């Protein structure tokens, strides 16, 4: 079933930063810790075998209940200091104030931007702002899940530049039997998605990329292959693009651990494929 929400889902930011390397087969750790007044602990551990060169990610959250404001801070990845602060409101719920803020210290700059969630009868409205980064932005995204259907848009609106980015537009509806998952971007992208299910314990995905400029479609064919809760297998591959398969399986014990790969054109081989692999551990104490 689907547990996590799909409205949201249908479309949503990585903030993949350019970042520089050297080596294949990363390694990768997340463990949860609490404390008092119930506080919210996670630590992130990245070590290379090849290469040598280990860093370690720690995030505090001060909390307290519902009603009220939590005090999130610690370190990040890059030498970064992390600090934000969300308050949520009990008494005629609906909206959410959070407020993210960054410092980097090491050849870095400071940023703060500030993120508001609206939930309506059937309509959810996101205001986020950039404040104190060279320029305030003020972007909306609103998403819409409703029954069998799903929407979603994201729009940019710059004050000091006076004049929109870019806008991304998803929609498409769950089915009994297949699943139809549309998304354009306001660059003549166009992209289609749609899911298919095989057999029992078996399903498939197809993805079709489209750039309003030439004859060339990207394609794409995900597979899934989901026996049991223990164990679950999903790889992506696109049209000899890039061939990418992950699976996570859990011991009998509390001791789950997920492992993929990457193969670019299939053709690494030859020396220089890549792996991914990480570790989650709780806590149960």
């Amino acid at each position: 079933m689907a547990v996590p929400p799909t409205y949201a889902d249908l479309g949503k930011s990585a903030r993949d930063v350019f970042t520089k390397g050297y080596g294949f087969g990363l390694i990768k750790l997340d463990l949860k810790t609490k404390s008092e007044n119930g506080l919210e602990f996670t630590s992130s551990g990245s070590a290379n075998t090849e290469t040598t060169k280990v860093t370690g990610s720690l995030e505090t959250k001060y909390r307290w209940t519902e009603y009220g404001l939590t005090f999130t801070e610690k370190w990040n990845t890059d030498n970064t200091l992390g600090t934000e602060i969300t308050v949520e409101d009990q008494l005629a719920r609906g909206l959410k104030l959070t407020f993210d803020s960054s410092f980097s210290p090491n050849t870095g700059k400071k940023n703060a931007k500030i993120k508001t969630g609206y939930k309506r009868e059937h309509i959810n409205l996101g205001c986020d702002m950039d404040f104190d980064i060279a320029g305030p932005s003020i972007r909306g995204a609103l998403v819409l899940g409703y029954e069998g259907w799903l929407a979603g848009y994201q729009m940019n609106f710059e004050t000091a530049k006076s004049r929109v980015t870019q806008s991304n537009f998803a929609v498409g509806y769950k089915t009994d039997e297949f699943q139809l998952h549309t998304n354009v971007n306001d660059g003549t992208e166009f992209g289609g998605s749609i899911y298919q299910k095989v057999n029992k314990k078996l399903e498939t995905a197809v993805n079709l990329a489209w750039t309003a400029g030439n004859s060339n479609t990207r394609f794409g064919i995900a597979a899934k292959y989901q026996i049991d809760p223990d164990a679950c297998f999903s790889a992506k591959v696109n049209n000899s693009s890039l061939i990418g398969l992950g699976y996570t399986q859990t011991l009998k014990p509390g001791i789950k651990l997920t492992l993929s790969a990457l193969l670019d054109g299939k053709n690494v081989n030859a020396g220089g494929h890549k792996l991914g692999l990480g570790l989650e551990f709780q806590a149960l104490e």
